[PDB]
C-alpha cells in the first residue's frame, strides 16, 4: 500500500514542479513595470498641460474630447523612425493603428411621463440590445456615422461595468501619424460624434515591445450612463504572441507537451464518493480547459500573421487578449488547487493523522455552525445596499457591499462618507454590525466548545 | 404541529420574496451614479477656475460668495433649450427655480462681560429660537430682507449638524436664467446680506432626469458658528415621484396592495412572553408605519401637481424628500429583521437545535458578561471627549468619540493628530485603551469557560 | 451591612453626577470649531498666494520669513473697528499684541574635529542651557538683539519636541496694526535676526471671542535642529478666564464649592491593604490637586486684570493656559477613575459575584502570563528603533516606536517607507513581529486553559 | 547550583547594559531629522519651479534631465564660503565632489523575432554582465564615454531593485561650483549620454555636518527597464567616521574593548543539544562578525585620510557606508536576541516554571499545527502572484505578495486597484483568502483543545 501510495506520490511530485516550471516559465519577471509605465503614461497624466485632471478623472464629454485631443495623442506619438513608425518611450512599437468605437441608443427607446411631455422634447434610455441605435446618424460619410455589425466588424462583445456591450457599433480607425489623427478627431468633434444618445465608447490599440518580446493591448472604455457624466475604465493586457525565440522557450514547449501526458495519465485514473475525488476532478477539469484554450483558441495566432501581411490596419487582439486572460485565470487556480492536493497523503499518513481526525470530524459540524453568521452578515449587506448604494461608491453594487463589509471587519474603512451619507443609520449600522459580529462569533465557540 | 408550522412557514416564505420584489423593484439600479455625477459637479469642483478649493473647503463668507457666484452658477446652467430651460449635463432638467434662505440672530441675544464692554461694541449669540432675528434688516425691499414664517413659507424645520433650524427665515428665490440670478446674487453681495449675525444658510433646488424617471433634490446647507468660519454640508436626494410609467411599475403597485394583505393577515396573528413575540411585533410595527407614510404622507404628491400647473415657482420637495428617506430608512430595517425571522423555525427544528440550546442558554449570561467592557469602553469615550474634542474632529462630539474608538479597535486610526493634540495623554490614552480591551476580553472568556 | 453599603453607595451616586455636571458644565459644546477655524486659518493656509506650502510644511528660514510676512500677517488682521482693533473673522478680538521670541546658541559651544579645523570656520551645538547664547548679537538696538531672562521676562520654560526651552531668550513684541508689524518684521529680516545659531523661535498671542466667552491662546513653536531644516509645531488653547456671565455659571460655582465638601468628606474616610483602597486613594489624590490648581493657581487671573488696565502690552497667558490644560488633563482622568469605582459594589454584590471570583482570581496569574509578550514586544521596539529611527518618522523616537507597533498590530501601517528604509530587515521585521505576536499569544491561552 | 546560576546570571546582567550603553552610545539622538531634511530637500521637492513632480515621480529621460539640471543642482549649492565651499542649509559641507555613473547594454544583446526583423532595426536586452556594453560610445572624450572597470574604478557592486549592478560602468565626476557642473551636465544632455541602451544610472555624493559630527552619504539610483520608463530609488546614509571627539566617545571606546573581553569569555563557555545552546551560539556568532567588521573593515578609514589629503576628488564611502549598515543591521539583531536570553533563567526558575512546562511542551506540537496554514497561505501568495503582479505594485514581486497578504490580514488594503486589476478573481481572491484564514485557524484551536 505504501509503495503504491509512494508511486502516486512521486508521480504527483514530478507533476508539481513541471507545472511550476511552466508557470514560472510562462511568466516573465519584469512584465509589471511594462504595464505600469504604459498605465502611468496614459491614465496618470494631466489631460492638458493646463489641466489638473487625469484620465481617471473625466467627468464630461468636454473632459473626454480634451483627453482624446490631449495626452492620448502625445502618449501615442514620439520623435523619433519611418518616421511613420513611432516608438513609445522610444522602446515600444505602436502596433498597427488605433481604433475608436462608440455605442448609441435610439431616440424613442424610452418614454416620457405624460405630464412633462409638453416640456421635454425627447429622452434616451439606458443601453440595451433593443435600445441600440443602428440608424446612420450624422453626415453618414464614414464608419463613424455608419452602423456596423459585430459579425461584419471582427470583435467580441465586451462585458462593461454597468452593462455588457456588443462589439458592433459606430467605429473609426485612426491614422499612422499624430497629425492625420488629430484631423480625424477634430472633425469628429467639429461634427458632433458624441451626442445625447451615446452610452459607451471604446479606444483600443496594441503596442509591441522589442526588448523583451511582448504585446501590450490597450482597451480604453468610457461609459455614459443615462444620468450623464462619465465612468472611465481601462484595460492594459500584456501578451506573448510568438512562443519561440530562445531555446528556453523551446525547452518550455516540450514541457507543455510532456505536461499533457500527465493529464492524459490522470484522466484514466479518474475512472470508476469522495471529497478528494470531488477535489481531484476539479484539478483535471480545469486542466483540460486550459489546454483546449491553449491550442484551438490561442494557438490560432491568425490575426497576427494576417496583420503581419499588411500592418496598416487594426490588429484586433481582443479575443486573443480576452482568452489568455482566462487562460492565466484558470492556470493560476489550478496551481492553487495543485498545492492543496499535497495534504491528503504526506500530511495524513504521519503529521495530521492527529489533525485530520479532528479536522474532518468537525468539518461536518462547521457547516452547521457557520450557517448563523452568513444570514446575519448578508442581512447587513442587503440593509447597507438599501440605505447606502445611492451614496457611497463602496455600496453602489450589492456585490461590492459584501466586499465592503470585509474591509470593515478587517479595518479598512471610510467612515466619513458613511456618516455623510446618513447622519443616523450609518453610524448605527456601522456600530451594530461590528458589535454583533464579534458577539455572534463568541457564542459559536461555545457550541464548538461543546465537544 | 409540523404542517401548522409548515403553513406559517411557507406563508412567511411568500411574504419574504414579495417584500424582496418590492425592495428590488422600488430601487432602480444605476441611481448611484446619478447622485455621484451631481455631487462631483457641485461638491467636487474648484470654487473658481483660479481657485484650489472645493465646496467642501469653504472657510469664509468670501469663500461662500465665490462659490455662489462660482461653480454653482455654472453648475446650474448649460448651453443648450427654451433657452430658459437648461438641461444639466444636457441630460437633466433644472426643475423650477432654486431658492436661497438664511438665518439670523439678534444683536443683544448675548451679553458682554462687564470688563470688555468698553471695548466690544456688540456680540451675536449661538442660534436659537429665542436668539432668532425677525427684524427686517437692510433695505427691506424683498424676502431677502423681510422675515417670513415657516407657517407662511411652506417648509419643514430641518435638523442641522450643530443645531436644528426652523424653516422660517430670510429667503430669496432665484431666476430662470443664469444672468438674472447673478444680478440678484451680486446685489445680495453688494448690499450685505451676510452679516455678523447670520448663522446658517440654505440653498435648495430640485432636478429632474428624463432618461430614467427620477427627481434629484439638493439641499446645500452652510453654517456659521458664533466662532466664525464655515461648516459646509450637503444633501442629494433622488426621488421617484411618478410611480406609473412602465407596466412593471403597475406590476409593483398590485404587489404593494397584495403586500398590505399580508400585514393585515399578520396583525390578527399578533392577538393574545416572548422574545420572538417581542421580535415579531417589531416587524409589524415598522411595517404599518411605512405604509402610512407611503399613503397619507408620500402619496400626496400635491406640490408636484401644484408645481406642474406653474413651473416658474420653487417646487418645495423638502418634506417629500424627507419622508421617503425615512421610508427608505424604515423599509430597509424591516428587510433586515425579516431575514432574522428565518432562524426561529427552519434552523431551530433541525440544525441549530444543537445550537439554540447553547445559544439561548448563554444568551442570558452574555448580558452579565458584557456589562464590564461597556462601562470601561464608555469611560475612555468620556475621557477622550474631555481630553480631545477641542482638538480632533473625530472626538468633536461625544457621540462620534464612541464611533472613533471602534475605528481604533478595528484599526482605522489617525494617530498623528492625536499626538499633535496632546503629546502626553493621547499616546497614553491610545495605548492603555487598546491594551486593556484585549486584556479585558480575555478574562471574560474564562468566566465563560467556567461552563 | 447593606444599608451602610447603601449609604456609601448613594453618597457615591450623588458625587457622580455632581462631577458629571461640572465636567459637562465646565465644557462648552461648540468649542471645537472655534479651534478648528483658527487652526485652518493659520496652519492650513498657503504661505504665500503663489506658494503651495502650509505652515506645517516649512522647511527653511526662507520658508519661515515668508510665513511671517505671509498668511500670519493676513491671518492676524482684517478690515473692519478702532481701526486699531482687528476682529478675526470679524468675530474675534486679537487680544493685546503678539510676541516673537527666539533662542540662540553660542559660537564655540561645539568643537570641530582637528582634521577639518583648517576647513570649517565654526560650528553651533545643539541647544542646551550651557550652549545658550546670551551675548547681545547684532545692532543691539532692541530686545530682539538684547538678551533677557525668564525671571525678568515673565514666562514659563516650555517643553518642546526635541528639547525643553527656557522662557528666556531674544524676543520682540509686535504692533497693533499690520503695517507697523511688517515694518518691524522686515527689519528683522533685513538685519539678520535668524542666524546659524538660532535653534528655536516662538510666536505667541492670545485671541478673545465675544460671542461665546472664551480666550484662544496661540503658541507657534518653530525649531531649528543643529542639522538645519525646520520642525514646525503649534498650540491652540481655548481658555475660560471669566467664570461669571450667566447665572448658570453661578449655578456651577456653588456646585464646585459643594463638590469640595464631598472630597472633604471622603478624605476623612481614607483614615486607617487594599486594591480598592489603592484605587480610592488615587481618586482623592487627583481630586485635591485639581482644586489647588483651580484656586491658588488658576483663580489668580492677575495678568488679565493687569492686562485689562493697559491693553497695548503682551498678555502672557502661557502659565494660565499651561495649567488649565493640566487641570483639564487631571479632571478628565478623575472622571475615568470615577466610573471605575462603580464596579466594586453594585456589580460585586449580585452580577459579577460570579465574575470577580474568576476575575480577581486570574488577575493574580495574569501578571505572570503577560510577562512574556512585553519583553518580546519591547525587543522589536528596541530593534526597530535601532534599524529604523534614522529613516521613518514613526520610529524616530524610541517612545513612538512602541506606539508604532500598536498601529501595526491594529493594522495602521505605512509599509512602503519601511521597505524603502531597509529592503531587507524591515520586511523581515514586519513579518516576524506580526507572526510571533499571534503565535506567542496562542500559547498563553493554553497555560491559561491549564485552569 | 543557584550561586553558579547566579554568577552566569549577573555576568549576563553586566553584559546586558554594556551592550545597551554601546548601542545607546553609538546612536546619536537627533540623527533622524538630519536625514529627513536631506531627503525632503531632494526627494520631496518639485523637479522644476513650474513642475509638479518630485524625484520620486520621474517617469522619463526628460524627467531625469530636468531633475539633474533642476532641484538637484540647487539642492547641492547655496550662497554663502570659499566661495567654492557650499554649506547645505548653510549647516552642511558638501563633501568633496559628486559623481554620476551609468550603465549601458550592447546593441545585439537581444534578438528580434524573424517576422519583425524587417520592421525593427535593433533592440536592447535587460541588463546583465553579459549584456554589459563596454564599447566606448559617443565622442569618447571622457570617462562619460569611456568604459572603466570596478577594479580600476574603486567601488562595490551594488544590489538594485530589479538587478545587481557592478560598480564598473561609464561615470563622470562633477565640479566644485554649480555653474561648472551645469556646463558638464548640459554637454551630457547636449551630446546624448542617455540612450536606448542605458539601464541604470548612479548619482553619489557625501555630505558632512559640522554641528553634530556625522557624514551623510547619498546614493541616487535610477533604473531604466527594457520596457522604458524610470524607477527612482535613493539611499541616505549617516556615518560616524571620526570616533573620537568628546571624552564620552573615549568612554565608549574603552567599553567596546571591555565589551570584547565578554565575548572572549563566552566563547570559552561554548566549548563542549540544545535549544538554548542553539540560541546562545547565534548570539556569539553575530557578535564576532560585528567586531571583525568593526575593526579590519570599518576601522580602516583610509579613504577619509586619503580624501583629507586632497579634497577635490570623489570621496568614495560606498563600502564604508555599506558595511556600517550591515554592522548596524547585525548589532541590532544581537540586542534583540540578547533580550531573549533573559527568559531561560530568571523566568524559568520561578515565574514561567508553570509556563515553560506548557510552553516547551506544546512548542513541539505547534510545529505540527502550523504546517497547514502556511501551505494555504503560500498558495494564495503564489496565486495572487500569478493573477496579479502584472497589475498591482503590491503583487509585483512574489516576495512582496507574501508581505501584501499580511497587510491584508492586518487590514492594510488597497481594494480598489485590486478590483481594477481583475473585476472577478480579485474580489473572489480577497474574500476567500480572508474567509478561510479565520476558518482555518479556528479548527487549529480544536486540535489544540484536544489536550
Ligand atoms: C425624438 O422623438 C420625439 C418624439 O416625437 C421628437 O419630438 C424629437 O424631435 C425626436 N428627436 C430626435 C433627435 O430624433
Ligand atoms: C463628410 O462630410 C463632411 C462635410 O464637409 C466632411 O467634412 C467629411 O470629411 C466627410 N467625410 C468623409 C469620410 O469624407
Ligand atoms: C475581419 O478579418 C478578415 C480576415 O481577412 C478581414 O478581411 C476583414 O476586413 C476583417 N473585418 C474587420 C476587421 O472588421
Ligand atoms: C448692538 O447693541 C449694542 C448695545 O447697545 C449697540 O452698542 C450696538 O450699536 C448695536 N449694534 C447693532 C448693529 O445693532
Ligand atoms: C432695494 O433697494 C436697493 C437700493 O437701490 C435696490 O438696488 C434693490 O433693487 C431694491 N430691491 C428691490 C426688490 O427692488
Ligand atoms: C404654499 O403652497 C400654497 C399652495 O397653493 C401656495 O399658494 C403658497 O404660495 C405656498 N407658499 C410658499 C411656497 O411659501
Ligand atoms: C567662531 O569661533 C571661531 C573660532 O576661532 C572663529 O574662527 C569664528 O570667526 C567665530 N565666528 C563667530 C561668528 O563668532
Ligand atoms: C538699530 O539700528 C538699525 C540701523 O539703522 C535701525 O534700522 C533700527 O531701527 C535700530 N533699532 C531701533 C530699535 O531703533
Ligand atoms: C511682568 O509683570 C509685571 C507686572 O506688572 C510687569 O510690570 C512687567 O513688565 C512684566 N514683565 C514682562 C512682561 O516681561
Ligand atoms: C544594431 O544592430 C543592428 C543589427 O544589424 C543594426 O541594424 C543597427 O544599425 C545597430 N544599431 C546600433 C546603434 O548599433
Ligand atoms: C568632446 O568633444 C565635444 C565636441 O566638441 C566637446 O564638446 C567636449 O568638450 C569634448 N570632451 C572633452 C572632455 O574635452
Ligand atoms: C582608488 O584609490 C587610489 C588610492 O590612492 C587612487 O589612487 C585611485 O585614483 C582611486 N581610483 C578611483 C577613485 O577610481
Amino acid at each position: 500500500y505504501l509503495k503504491s501510495v509512494l508511486r502516486e506520490l512521486v508521480t504527483y511530485l514530478l507533476f508539481l514542479i513541471v507545472l511550476c516550471i511552466l508557470t514560472y516559465g510562462m511568466m516573465s519577471s519584469n512584465v509589471y513595470y511594462y504595464t505600469r509605465m504604459m498605465s502611468q503614461l496614459f491614465l496618470d497624466t494631466p489631460v492638458s498641460k493646463t489641466e489638473k485632471t487625469n484620465f481617471k478623472t473625466l467627468s464630461s464629454m468636454e473632459d473626454f474630447w480634451k483627453f482624446t485631443e490631449g495626452s492620448l495623442l502625445d502618449g501615442l506619438y514620439w520623435k523619433m523612425e519611418a518616421d511613420n513608425r513611432s516608438f513609445i518611450f522610444y522602446e515600444n512599437l505602436l502596433l498597427g493603428v488605433p481604433r475608436i468605437r462608440q455605442l448609441r441608443v435610439r431616440n424613442g427607446s424610452c418614454s416620457i411621463p405624460q405630464d412633462l411631455r409638453d416640456e421635454i422634447k425627447e429622452c434616451y434610455d439606458v443601453y440595451s440590445v433593443s435600445s441600440e441605435d443602428r440608424a446612420p446618424f450624422g453626415p453618414r460619410n464614414g464608419t463613424a456615422w455608419i452602423y456596423t455589425s459585430e459579425k461584419d466588424l471582427n470583435g467580441s462583445s465586451h462585458w462593461g461595468i454597468i452593462a455588457t456591450y456588443s462589439g458592433a457599433g459606430y467605429y473609426l480607425d485612426l491614422s499612422r501619424t499624430r497629425e492625420e489623427t488629430a484631423a480625424q478627431v477634430a472633425s469628429l468633434k467639429k461634427n458632433v460624434w458624441l451626442d445625447r444618445g451615446t452610452r459607451a465608447t471604446f479606444i483600443d490599440f496594441s503596442v509591441y515591445n522589442a526588448n523583451i518580446n511582448l504585446f501590450c493591448v490597450v482597451r480604453l472604455l468610457v461609459e455614459f450612463p443615462a444620468t450623464g457624466g462619465v465612468i472611465p475604465s481601462w484595460q492594459f493586457q500584456p501578451l506573448k504572441l510568438i512562443r519561440y525565440v530562445t531555446t528556453f522557450d523551446f525547452f518550455l514547449a516540450a514541457c507543455e507537451i510532456i505536461f499533457c501526458f500527465f493529464i492524459f495519465y490522470y484522466v484514466v485514473e479518474e475512472i470508476l464518493r469522495s471529497f478528494w475525488n470531488c477535489l481531484d476532478v476539479v484539478i483535471v477539469v480545469l486542466s483540460v480547459v486550459a489546454i483546449g484554450i491553449n491550442i484551438y483558441r490561442t494557438s490560432n495566432v491568425e490575426v497576427l500573421l494576417q496583420f503581419l501581411e499588411d500592418q496598416n490596419t487594426f490588429p484586433n487582439f481582443e479575443h486573443l487578449a480576452y482568452w489568455q486572460i482566462q487562460f492565466n485565470n484558470i492556470a493560476a487556480v489550478t496551481v492553487f488547487f495543485v498545492w492543496i492536493k499535497l495534504f491528503k497523503f504526506i500530511n495524513f499518513n504521519r503529521t495530521m493523522s492527529q489533525l485530520s481526525t479532528t479536522m474532518s470530524r468537525c468539518a461536518k459540524d462547521l457547516f452547521g455552525f457557520a450557517i448563523m453568521p452568513f444570514i446575519i452578515f448578508l442581512a447587513y449587506a442587503q440593509l447597507a445596499y438599501l440605505v447606502f448604494g445611492t451614496q457611497v461608491d463602496d455600496f453602489s453594487t450589492f456585490q461590492e457591499c459584501i466586499f465592503t463589509q470585509f474591509r470593515i471587519i478587517l479595518g479598512d474603512i471610510n467612515f466619513a462618507e458613511i456618516e455623510e451619507a446618513n447622519r443616523v443609520l450609518g453610524p448605527i449600522y456601522f456600530t451594530t454590525f461590528v458589535f454583533f459580529m464579534f458577539f455572534i462569533l463568541l457564542n459559536m465557540f461555545l457550541a464548538i466548545i461543546n465537544d
